């Protein structure tokens, strides 16, 4: 009631709390709000001459294991490295990335895999979001892992004062959000292709359809009064807190809320602000446990549903929903769609045989909104942090699992179903090689036959198909099972030796005896 009035009231409620903050608890909240960024100087200085030259040339955007932010920071490093080369050199040494696509050299990936460790910012809210709160996951340096733990414990203890039974229902809190923070997929096609000031009604129904609940595993920083959207801020959350939600007052009319809260999506509409269309999200704070309960129930249902269809013992734990972030209900809902597309597009006998092979190794299909290095099915078989990978999808042979990360975007994929089919291609590759040699299991694509076929047809299909034999097989396998016939034909057409090689590996799997 009165924007300035609302502000003043909330501030006063928290006034004593703010006055009691130590210079330590006050520096902590500042660190939480403004993460400590790596110094570009320090980084470049730590490199040797050869590494500088490598970093200088390397096709940064070619890496499939780096976030945009990490790709970008690295590109500034690249500029500074050449920030002392002729204009022509600079224009030339960058005007070839146009027709540039070269899955990096092994020696390039190794270098970047290690450099990625040195370019991380100290970001408490990101750590929590990336791990879904599972802050002991061995996805970062032990020493840094412990500092995060301490800061987080320290911040949890500061945020002890509830909003109160007087204010909760008397105030809405706000949050602007970039759609790409929940769905990088819908995000790049949910703003009307033609008129950017509008929302595509088709997608919006998509988005909305399955948006029932959301979790915050980090500390939401919310505005006491709604703020005009910035650039890519097409989501405008209107949040109602529970009488017992803990928070702290932040200068400039903001609140930091306690981590691990649950939210119930009450209404989602398309609304108009300053002549542009925005998506309004009305949410209500509820206990996380009440949402974790919906998730565990959805997990049990999907497994019982599939254990029957795939004829496995009912109690079989095949599917895991490792869900902790703000687009939670979508990840759950998405898994149903994906497994349906998978079944509607691949011979039932291929599905059963391969899925049984995974099950025999205690494999899983992991649908998640936390980064892949934090999924035990990967990390328990990858001690070296530099070899751990975050990406749209992953197949881990050692654990016979498929990991599929919801929020990210895969290379030239239309949807998550397709990422899944590609991952299943990896599993098919594994099983086939196994069938040929149970006494020395190896991947079919490691066969001399396929290797020669790769050296010949390896570049005929997707750019991503060129990365290596394994991926080429997975990409052909995916395309051979697309929902669009044209794609299925181009493989048989443009890559007949591969097509026949896969169909032959499919036939072999189907024919083998139990
Ligand atoms: C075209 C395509 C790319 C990915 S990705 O963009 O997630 N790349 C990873 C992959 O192929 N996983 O199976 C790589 C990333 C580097 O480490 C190995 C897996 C996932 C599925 C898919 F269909
Ligand atoms: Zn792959």
């Amino acid at each position: 009631l009165s924007r300035y009035e609302k502000w003043e009231k909330i501030k006063q409620h928290y006034q004593h709390w703010s006055d009691s903050l130590s210079e330590e608890g006050r520096g902590l909240l500042k660190k939480l709000q403004i993460p400590i960024e790596p110094k570009k100087d320090d980084i470049i200085h730590s490199l040797s001459q050869e590494e500088k030259e490598l970093l200088k040339r390397i096709q940064i955007d070619s890496s499939d294991f780096l976030s945009t932010e990490e790709k970008e920071f690295l590109k500034k490093l690249q500029i500074d490295i050449r920030d002392s080369l002729s204009e022509e050199e600079k224009e030339l040494l960058n005007r070839i990335q146009v027709d540039s696509s070269n899955p990096l050299s092994e020696k390039e990936k190794e270098f970047l895999k290690k450099l990625k460790l040195d370019i991380q910012p100290y970001d408490i809210n990101q750590r929590l979001q990336d791990t879904g709160g599972l802050i002991d996951s061995p996805s970062i340096n032990l020493d840094v892992r412990k500092q995060y733990k301490r800061d987080i414990q320290n911040i949890d203890a500061l945020l002890h004062q509830s909003i109160g039974s007087t204010l909760y229902n008397k105030i809405y809190l706000y949050e602007n959000m970039n759609i790409n923070n929940l769905t990088a997929t819908l995000g790049a096609d949910l703003v009307d292709s033609t008129d950017n000031t509008k929302i595509n009604r088709g997608i919006f129904n998509e988005f909305k359809k399955n948006f029932k609940y959301s979790i915050s595993s980090n500390y939401m920083i919310v505005d006491i009064n709604e703020r005009p959207a910035l650039d890519n801020e097409r989501l405008k959350w209107r949040i109602q807190l529970s009488p017992d939600t803990r928070a702290g007052y932040l200068e400039n009319g903001k609140l930091i809320l306690q981590r691990n809260i649950g939210l119930e999506i009450k209404d989602v509409q398309i609304i108009k602000q300053s002549e542009k269309e925005y998506i309004r999200i009305d949410a209500k704070v509820v206990p996380k446990s009440k949402i974790d309960t919906k998730i565990q129930e959805a997990q049990l249902n999907i497994n019982q549903e599939w254990n029957k269809a795939l004829g496995l013992p009912k109690y079989t734990k095949l599917i895991t929903f490792n869900v902790h972030n703000r687009y939670a209900s979508n990840i759950v809902e998405s898994a149903y769609l994906i497994l349906n597309e998978w079944k509607n597009n691949i011979q039932s006998d291929l599905i059963k045989k391969v899925t049984n092979y995974l099950v025999d190794g205690n494999g899983r299909f992991v649908f998640t909104d936390i980064t892949l290095p934090n999924i035990a099915e990967q990390y328990t078989h990858q001690d070296e942090i530099y070899e751990q990978v975050h990406s749209k999808g992953l197949y881990v042979p050692e654990s016979r699992s498929i990991l599929l990360h919801g929020p990210s975007k895969g290379v030239e994929l239309r949807n998550d179903s397709e990422g899944f089919i590609h991952e299943f291609g990896h599993a098919v590759d594994d099983y086939a090689g196994y069938l040929l040699d149970k006494n020395q299991s190896d991947l079919v694509t490691n066969s001399k036959k396929f290797i020669d076929i790769f050296k010949e047809e390896g570049s005929n299909l997707t750019s991503y198909g060129r990365t290596n034999e394994a991926e080429f097989f997975a990409e052909a396998f995916r395309l051979m099972h697309s929902t669009d016939h044209a794609e299925r034909l181009k493989v048989q057409k443009n890559a007949p030796k591969t097509f026949q090689f896969i169909n032959d590996q499919i036939k072999f799997i189907i024919n083998s005896l139990v």
